[PDB]
This record gives structure tokens, sequence and C-alpha cells, in this order.
């Protein structure tokens, strides 16, 4: 052994967003290692105590970190109603690593979870 490896996370643990800023951007890193490796990373949402398809949409995909990148922005739609509401929030998960040929060459990091803090817009 004695040989480093690539590692994968979130930039940030928690992010934040208006109920009418339409969409979130989270940002997944790749530090170290050998970055001409191609790596593959699958990412999903989860509620917390604010739900898919009435906060925000279900989001999920995979993000490929082609040679030389060390970063990835992802998005998830918030959902904008008329109606009050407690400020909630929901989880974002990367999972499933992955080096691509042509799995200690990478690996995840901490924080492979990122939680988003949806503040409500509406009146009462
Ligand atoms: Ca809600
Ligand atoms: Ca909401
Ligand atoms: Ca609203
Ligand atoms: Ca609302």
């Amino acid at each position: 052994h004695g040989i480093p490896v690539s590692k994968i996370f979130f930039e940030q643990g928690t992010y934040q967003c208006l109920e009418n800023c339409g969409t979130v951007a989270l940002t997944i890193i790749r530090r170290g290692g050998d970055l001409t490796n191609t790596v593959f990373v699958d990412f999903r949402t989860e509620d917390g105590t604010a739900n898919a398809g009435s906060d925000y949409e279900f989001t999920e995909g995979t993000v490929v970190f082609k040679p030389g990148e060390t970063q990835k922005e992802i998005r998830v739609g918030i959902i904008d109603d008329d109606i009050f509401e407690e400020d909630e929030n929901f989880l974002v998960h990367l999972s499933n690593v992955k080096v691509s040929s042509e799995s200690a060459l990478a690996c995840l990091g901490s924080p492979s979870t990122a939680t988003v803090t949806i503040f409500d817009d509406d009146h009462a």
C-alpha cells in the first residue's frame, strides 16, 4: 500500500435556498490520487421534512469526472407554491464510486451526504 487514493465528497455539508430560487446547486468534489482516471459517482435525493413532488423534485443521476476534473455541479429543482410552511430540509446522497477501464483508486470521502435547507417565502 502506501499510495494515495482519490476522494469523492460534497464541497459543503449544508446548502440553502429560498422557495422561489428555482433550483439549488450542490458541488461534488474529487480530490487527490491519480486524476488521469475517469471516475463515476451516483447521486440521489431523499426526503427529510421536505417532500419530493411537493417541495422539490426527485432528482437522481451519475456524474463523470473526466481526466483532470476536480469539481462537478448538480441541480435540484425547488417547487414554489403559495402556501405558508416551516423551513424544511431534504438530503442528497453520493454513492457507487467506480473507476473506468478501457476499488481503492477512488473512494467515497466525507461528507458523502449533503442536506438542503428550504426557507419558505410565504406569509399567512
Ligand atoms: Ca412542505
Ligand atoms: Ca415548500
Ligand atoms: Ca412560495
Ligand atoms: Ca410555501
